[PDB]
C-alpha cells in the first residue's frame, strides 16, 4: 500500500518547500519535492516541483507552474512547463490551465 511522510518549510507564514517521502511495502523514497515562491499580494506566483535522482541522490527540476490572479473572475491563470534538461529552462510541454479560486490551497499539494 502507500502512505505518505510530507516535510514542509515555512518562513513565517509562509510555505517554502515540501518534500513527499513514499512509503510503501517498508520502503521509503524521496518522491517529490516542491518550492514555492510568492507575488506581492502573498499569493503563490511560482511554484516548481523536482524529481529525486536516485543514480546521483539530487534533486533534479522537473516543472514549473506559474500563477495569474484576476480580480473579478474567480479564476487563477497557470503556465506550465517542463524542465528541458539540454536548454536549462521549462521549455518543454508549456500548457496553461484555470484553476478556480476556491481551489488555491490545493496549490500547496
Amino acid at each position: 500500500g502507500k502512505d505518505y511522510l510530507y516535510d514542509t518549510k515555512e518562513e513565517n507564514g509562509k510555505i517554502i518547500s515540501k518534500v513527499v517521502f513514499l512509503q510503501e511495502n517498508g520502503l521509503l523514497n524521496k518522491q517529490v519535492r516542491y518550492e514555492f515562491q510568492y507575488n506581492e499580494n502573498g499569493k503563490v506566483s511560482e511554484k516548481k516541483a523536482f524529481r529525486w535522482d536516485r543514480t546521483n541522490d539530487e534533486w533534479v527540476p522537473f516543472y514549473q507552474i506559474t500563477y495569474q490572479y484576476d480580480d473579478q473572475s474567480g479564476e487563477i491563470k497557470t503556465n506550465y512547463g517542463m524542465w528541458d534538461k539540454k536548454k536549462k529552462n521549462f521549455s518543454l510541454n508549456v500548457q496553461n490551465m484555470i484553476i478556480p479560486s476556491t481551489n488555491y490551497e490545493e496549490i500547496f499539494s
